[PDB]
């Protein structure tokens, strides 16, 4: 499953449908990024630019021109064919092949953008530009507008209105096509296989980074070369650090390990967290915390559907957490009073759900306190956790326990579809999986 | 093998020894780098900052103050301890632990750098600063100097002299300590194991990226989490593209695959290229080109020693290449005339050797045409190649063949030590290795 | 005659009337400008900021908020009262006195603009901002919008639409109120008195700058402290340089002097050019060129009215010029063919008319080739000239003659009113004025 | 009196004498400065650039190259000859005429600076650059150095050392040549004539700006077109504001007027303050304050000589002031205790003396608290004042009195020479001058 030229074209058209007549939208590629000295990081295209192109080169700009309500066309600026640069650094699409390959009407050399962009904007009423997204892009846009403003003697005129297209595009991205959902389903499966593998490989004495290695190898073998974010492998007290990515410690017999990892597959992210015993067996204390987090996730998965909200479901989770913590003596008092005091916050300090798509923590408006009403096509994580610090004023057996369990779901007409349920999370199933692996 | 606190301190002292009395050297950490939206790439410390600290955090500045020829001290600016930021994003060294951990005299909060830096520079004659290395660093330095220049009424004075420390530091980095060489030896071994693994795993029908996966997994298992540069897996015609990193193609029965990959181990790079048949057996045409490249490497490895140069050894390689290409009918004419015409350049278009250390294409002055006389402690690659384009005007059987073979060496008192010879390169040894693997 | 608080308020209201509901307009003051080291040039307020305020301080921002179609209000950011800064550098309006003095609803300290501006823009749909007018302003606006864009968790929202208010404001400025015209009339009178004075003072052997001195003194005595542009005193060959401002030469018996000078009176510009003989008597050659330029001006003054255009009147001037130049042997051939060839351009190379107001070369759309139809309330210069270079291929007696004659007019219901006719321009009147002065 | 080509050359040579062998000094012209829209302020050359050139154009750079201790040469970058630009905006020196006119060895087009500057710096050890003086200059220098740093394959090398030449040049400027002193003497005379004129013209009912007009006209007539700083005409309570430049008030019968004004003559500044009664007669209260300020100035003029300091002389002035204020009941207590408490500071809040030259508040090191030992050739102001605020807690008759009296002096072998004593300052002489003028 991937995204086709025809879909990128439909997206461009859907944006054009929302634009004023006499306007142009400018969408810029990500710059290349230095790792050290003359070496660059592996290229990651800007998500919005990707969304409208599927084109994985820097020094590229998509220009959508809406002349009026019937006439529109597209111009791509992109790197020219150059034998020498290509022998050295790789093949370039170039101008001749781009229109057919990408489905754009015209292609021009990026090297000519300053000579050409102002000509495309001349006489328009509106320019759609994500101001402040990239410095290099702002420079190009501001220079073109300045030429037009200052060019009255050459009969040039600048569009006086600049609109940030990010709100409109981010609303588009918030609602996935069936094809996007198919890609996300595969990302979920790949990510799940990686997590299963980490559970099956984990042994006391291995380093946290060894599990990262197993995960990244599994991503790669299914064609997801890169993770969607830096893999977290937090064992023991490291599990209480939310974005722990050092992954430098030896994993101890008797500790839990929390793994938060996701692949990037054809542009789309998986995002799974599983927490499990390093030695294959939850202690009683570990199991007691684990059960609360799992009940939180399982209830959330029953509830998520069109017409509810992240906020509403979060309320249910908070009650489950407070109730469970009171039962274990971690919190003390009346459950309703404790809920009213947000007494769970020292142990569950983050949100339950984030949008998912081309990015983790994907784009799109949440509403105040994530109160936006859910509709079919929205894709989100469900990630309850409890983190009991090593020095927390709680019964000693719970100190240093960090547990999160996270699935990715898509809202459907009738509820939700869980994209990541093919990696186990019930404690007895985790133990059985690890017992079986440990016998080999 | 790694680098100790005591060694980082010796390096700081060696720099101070070269500084004028009444001076300060300012060494800035790398900024964090966005991958997409709110996700950052895995952090890579600035190599020069690393060289003097072994400290892997952003928002840090090392200040070496040489008050006079006997008195000097060090101040580190680094991120403060912060419970919340650390629960979220990871542990920070902070100010209390830094002096003992890093061996610096004093540590201050990075948040205070603008309030404190000018006070450290006040009254000095010279500031050593790598101007233009980082924008954020230039802003900090320029602001401090401006405060001093403008502060005569507060009895402040700016150092009038600014010296770029990069030439001095890069000369330091060019000559490796025994401890650095030990780390580089391990990087070489790890990188070699990865290349051996790629040869043993390669089969027709696998994707180029599968070999990348095997390599990165092997790096990781030995504790080299990250590659030192983006892995190149160029099969068939892709092998003729020097920095081919797409790695997207299905590897064909009958093609060669060129793999250029290296790990980063405790800050130090491996850098190995091996080229081998996807199906385990060189064709005659492939073998004929391979032999020339191998003879080039083997001769280079015999020759490299103190008192010669990259330029001198390159001359020997050029003769081997021209002679071999004439013998195969790829070049036509008199060898000496062809050498005089640089007739090899269409097929061997890059340098034979690059410095190696904390970076691939490491720092240090090469001399005109890489004519600098080699001395013990220098570390370099040896990377002859021949690339015959698909459309080259040569006997048809050679078209689309890209071969490079690269080892990493250290110049010793008596010659050189090859750090990467534990992965095979003789064609009969490559074939035997692959035959053995293919029987499993 | 000046502009009152009530008029500045009417202007603000007229802008608000044109704004979308749920919007804010941001109008920034000019920065102070260094002349040398710690000395600044005399402050000149930004014309658009002045137009809406009559407020002559830097570090000030006018914010017009249109909450909806009935509710709107104004906020001024301006420098705080500060005893010490004021003892040193002058009085400041401050926040307490500003609402009554300027007629704005609220005033806040400029020092608080970054803490307050985003709060004013939060939740609005549209921001009107002259992007690129001033760097310091762009920084403030971009920072506020970035806070809002990034502030969804604090329930902040940025206006997605940014509109350049310059086209709307410049159209406002193009049409003068009766009060503006009264100020411009006085500027014209003051400027005329200065030019009369220069003619009455001019003698052979005086320096060009002496006439500048007389002019500036005359401006000052009527309360126009500053010129509206750098005074031009171009005698002999210097008269052939359009913006000659060196004014460094000794004025020679037998040469013409061209004086282009205008005052700034209560914000509004005069702009007059007169050319006259240094010795009080036109030579025959000088008179022959002068007559053509004068006929051009006199015809233009008869013609300018509502419903014609600068382009149309320019056509009449071009015919007068070509006809006259043919008559003198400066041009050769058929007048209509020469007109068709724009054969006048070597001698008359600039436009006939420019808008006049708060600036010379005032704001407002001219139309292609200055073809915009004139309407009552427009104010413009009328400035024909002929410049015969010292090396021009023309009868020798004309070489080195530069003549321009310029009046300022306002278009009225029935024609135009000449604001600068109180300084003579008929050659016999110039001679009589100078003869009378030279007898004293 | 002016400065000759030969002197500019001696200055360049004196700088070169202080430079390291294998170095270049870069001195940049001031940018042109916008007043409003398309109109620029009258051009003021950068004082340091002027000091080495006497060249009054923007877009110019002086490059002094010291190849070694015997060989050096100069290159000027400056605007090219261009017929059209010159017809419009004025004559340009160009490249052909510059070497002879300015005494530089070579001249190149400013438009070529980026193509040429790096070539001039290539291989040098040291670049002298005033970093942060101008943004446009920093851009040019940083770009050239970056080309060199990055150009090792083209055998380019950047100078690693950058030295701010401002301290050395400012020390040069601090000591005036006899020719500079002659120019300063003329500036003093011109400025004095202007102040005499203001006293002779002043009448009750005139505006403060009228006196500015008289002053500027007097500057102009002697060939000092521009003031060296914005003229201050502070009558009544406005005299208590140190840099009062509004000059907007009607001068009242019974008030004092303080005039601080100076011309710029051939690059060099005058700087005179006189305070006098608007109606020609000091009141008793006015005279009582005036006498203290005058005694302060007269004592300072007796004392200033080589081997004393501004600090030492200031001590004498403070005692005179405290003693006088105690005598009038403005201060109360023991003089020595009051001196120890700096009890004069509410009434005399600024320094006694500032360096004078190409700038007011001229360049050069003062020492802590202006303690530097004076030597022949130094030029400075002497400017005691007393300012009694309208609301000061003092005998009512003194409130709202602002008096400053300022002369310009040059330190000589035997004492000082007063450059501005040709405008009167003894109260009886002021009254006699004004009485005589008021009878006309
Ligand atoms: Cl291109
Ligand atoms: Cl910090
Ligand atoms: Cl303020
Ligand atoms: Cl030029
Ligand atoms: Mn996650
Ligand atoms: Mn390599
Ligand atoms: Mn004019
Ligand atoms: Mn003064």
């Amino acid at each position: 499953s991937e995204i086709s030229r025809q879909e990128f074209q439909r997206r461009r058209q859907a944006l054009v449908e929302q634009m004023q007549p006499g306007s142009a939208a400018l969408i810029f590629a990500a710059p290349e990024v230095t790792r050290s000295a003359d070496s660059e990081y592996p290229y990651r295209q800007n998500s919005d630019f990707w969304y409208f192109t599927g084109f994985n080169e820097p020094e590229a700009v998509l220009v959508l021109i809406k002349s009026d309500d019937t006439h529109n066309h597209s111009v791509l600026f992109n790197r020219v064919r150059d034998l020498t640069a290509e022998i050295w650094f790789g093949r370039r699409l170039g101008q001749d092949a781009a229109p057919e390959k990408l489905g754009v009407d015209r292609a021009l050399a990026f090297s000519e953008i300053n000579q050409q962009l102002y000509q495309l904007l001349n006489g328009l009423d509106v320019v759609y530009h994500a101001q402040g997204e990239y410095a290099y892009a702002d420079v190009i846009v501001n220079s073109a507008l300045e030429k037009l403003r200052k060019g009255s003697r050459q009969n040039l005129t600048a569009p006086a209105t600049m609109i940030d297209w990010r709100p409109v595009v981010h609303e588009m991205r918030l609602f996935k096509s069936p094809e996007e959902i198919a890609v996300l389903r595969r990302a979920g499966e790949i990510t799940a296989m990686a997590h299963t593998r980490a559970m099956e490989k984990c042994r006391p004495g291995m380093f946290e980074y060894h599990l990262e290695g197993e995960i990244h190898h599994e991503f790669n073998r299914h064609g997801a070369r890169y993770p969607s974010y830096n893999t977290i492998v937090g064992s023991g007290e490291n599990g209480c650090i939310l974005h722990y990515t050092e992954n430098e410690c030896e994993m101890r017999d008797g500790d839990l390990v929390l793994i938060d990892a996701g692949c990037e597959y054809k542009g789309y992210a998986g995002d799974i967290t599983r927490t499990f015993p390093v030695n294959g067996k939850f202690t009683q204390a570990q199991r007691e915390i684990y059960d609360i987090v799992l009940e939180s996730l399982e209830t959330s998965l029953r509830l998520y559907r069109p017409g509810t909200s992240i906020l509403e479901v979060t309320g249910e989770v908070v009650r489950i957490m407070v109730s469970g913590l009171v039962k274990l003596g971690i919190l003390k008092g009346d459950v309703d009073e404790l809920i009213a005091q947000n007494a769970h916050r020292p142990f569950f300090m983050h949100g339950l759900s984030a949008w998912l798509g081309l990015d983790v923590h994907d784009v799109g408006v949440y509403g105040q306190d994530r109160s936006r009403i859910l509709e079919p096509g929205m894709v989100l994580t469900v990630e309850p956790g409890l983190y009991i610090a090593p020095d927390a004023e709680v019964p000693e057996q719970y100190r240093g326990i960090g547990i999160r369990i996270e699935d990715d779901i898509v809202i459907t007409e009738t509820g939700n579809e869980n994209l990541t349920a093919s990696v186990v999370k019930k404690p007895e199933e985790i133990e059985a999986l690890m017992v079986a692996a440990r016998k080999q």
